[PDB]
């Protein structure tokens, strides 16, 4: 029964370098549309899969940006977050022993997810030397015929890492040799850096068929505390996904759908975004230069705004090493561990604060790496 | 596995909306606006945000009399009907029952056949003004039994419980040692002699009782999705640990309009002036249901009456289907809600004075002229 499932899920001057979200507030014109909306009168229940105006929207930009042909009125549904995708993707399809492939470090939610549709998550490491993208040759140690799915975040959170156009080629080519499907969330697409492009799976041939693509609007716009998000995937995978809305959430905070349909529209939220990716871009090189210099060795990632500094040579655990940031250098960074078993040696920093704070909290795990001598 | 328990669910004038006409009072909306002036706009506790959840406590105590406190025993969650799937989660095992009093709100079996349970109907009877009755429980418990939801004032019925009535099942909830959820979200809209109670209230009742309210119903803020219950420690740890892998938590900036509507003398004021709207329907398409020939119980709470339509030869499903093209009028077969709703209809007055009186005249004149009587 569900309630089985959930007892086996668990888990003054300080700079919090912990954070999970957007330092920046919602663009300004985007209040103003959810005020106008309120003003309009969009009050009242509206479909369980979403305004069609908002899933029409989405279709135009998904094709546009990420190559992704999706019908507004089939295939693609509106969420409360793109964090309710996890559980209802994978309980439109998920039976009771089935194995779902989670690369590590992973978000948190992803194994819970599969937790409580009733399946068995199982871990695939990525590697630092790697950068820590996925391998298809770590995924082929994992797989048994028990697995019916594959869980890909790309950028990734908590690595800030990107799969090249290549490495879902691959993957595209294990999915479809194992007949699994892919659930690719894509939250953090726009904020990326150098060189790097962001590729949607679903885009390859033949691979729409086979995957819940999944999106939002929190990270993108700043909008974590609205609550928007969408999946496009196959129709079957949507029909069942409203029908558990029903006995869920039944629908989307309407005038949140109408602000955000008409922002997708604005060339001021294009804007904005770009804004925001440069100045995260800037913060980025200052965690990346300044760890190193302190002798903490670290991947330049090239997507979201985490980094994450190797710390097991400083001699500790990833959870030791926490504890001693927060006590001594008050700056709180979580545990690598906390992502996975591949996360333990590491630890997440988010660089969505104000620079100074950053080069502050920077200084301040500086002197206490020195003065206790680990250099 | 939760894939399989999925498998196993589911010129008119529309009377079969369940949801305010009115629209949301202007002064929350100007709450709305002002918390995205000031930025409420991030992530907040998966709980809800402690400003509303005091807000609730103290509405609790005076309006219910349910202590409850903040911290541990109030969640707000993304509309009241989450609290029946994630609510139930905190405890059903695999094939425990449900009981549930029927006719009934359809999320109820969906949300226990869900969480991995059986849902049990429990009849409830127009000659009795279609309240639960304690000898109807008697005759469905089972070992097997460990809740049971409750809805006053219901929909579809329109019948509210009387204080005796929570006081006898009370009885059989602490005699069977099952929990009960309560949905009180129509709280407000009572009529006549009635008077709206909450199990909860009772004698040790609060440990045993999930109760569930929210907005939508009483301030018409159906597409604002914010709910709440309160609840013994145990099952609110359970149910927030769901949240984070359902939707997080509900929108910030809503929250805080919320709180502050709570705290509103204009809030309370706007809810008089809706439920004397609806008393004035209510009146107009009671009466005018009964002299048109069709048996209706004067319903004394929510917003919706459910008429008596199997004297017409008709099944609720046929009846509907003939006021729909014949009448250009659509209200919902009584079977949609359990079988006990075999027989009769739902009707809501929750649309204009106007389209009532219309609509009533629609469905006389074809009744009249089809010889239905
Ligand atoms: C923030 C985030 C999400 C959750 O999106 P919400 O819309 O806020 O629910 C999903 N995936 C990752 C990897 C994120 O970091
Ligand atoms: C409308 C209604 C609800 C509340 O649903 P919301 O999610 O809060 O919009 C709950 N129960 C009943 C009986 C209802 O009629």
């Amino acid at each position: 029964a569900l309630s089985d499932r959930l007892e086996l899920v668990s888990a003054k001057d300080v700079i919090s370098l912990g954070i999970g979200e957007p330092d920046f507030d919602t663009p300004q014109h985007i209040k103003e549309y959810a005020k106008e909306a309120l003003d309009k009168g969009l009050t009242h229940y509206g479909p369980n899969i979403g305004l069609l105006e908002l899933r029409e929207a989405i279709a135009e930009k998904l094709k546009k940006q990420n190559g992704i042909e999706a019908d507004p009125k089939t295939e693609i549904m509106v969420l409360l977050g793109a964090n309710q995708a996890f559980l209802m993707g994978l309980s439109a399809f998920l039976k009771d022993g089935e194995e779902v492939l989670i690369p590590t470090p992973a978000f948190v939610s992803y194994a819970p997810a599969v937790i409580l549709a009733g399946g068995k998550p199982v871990e695939v490491p990525t590697y630092e030397e790697d950068e820590f993208r996925l391998n298809v040759d770590e995924l082929k140690k994992y797989v048994t015929d028990k697995t019916r799915a594959l869980i890909i975040n790309s950028p990734c959170n908590p690595t800030g890492a990107v799969l090249t156009k290549k490495d879902l080629e691959e993957i595209a080519d294990f999915v479809v040799e194992h007949d699994l499907i892919v659930i690719s969330d894509e939250v953090y697409e726009h904020f990326i850096y150098d060189d790097a492009r962001h590729y949607s799976i679903a885009s390859l041939d033949g691979m729409f068929e086979r995957t819940i693509t999944v999106n939002g609007f929190s990270k993108t716009f700043a909008m974590t505390g609205w609550r928007l998000g969408f999946v496009a995937a196959p129709s079957w995978i949507i029909e069942r996904m409203v029908k558990f809305q029903m006995y869920n959430a039944t629908c989307p905070v309407t005038f949140i759908q109408y602000a955000a349909a008409k922002a997708l529209k604005d060339e001021r939220s294009w804007k904005a975004v770009e804004e925001m990716r440069k100045e995260y871009d800037r913060r980025r090189k200052l965690v990346w230069k300044r760890l190193n210099e302190m002798g903490l060795p670290t991947v330049k990632p090239k997507g979201a705004f985490y980094i994450f500094p190797r710390i097991r040579d400083t001699g500790l655990t990833s959870k030791k090493f926490s504890e001693l940031m927060l006590k001594e250098a008050r700056v709180a960074v979580v545990p690598g561990s906390a992502f996975g078993k591949a996360g333990e040696g590491y630890v997440r920093i988010s660089y969505a604060t104000a620079y100074e704070k950053l080069e502050e909290a920077m200084e301040r795990m500086e002197r206490v790496l020195k003065e206790r001598k680990l250099v």
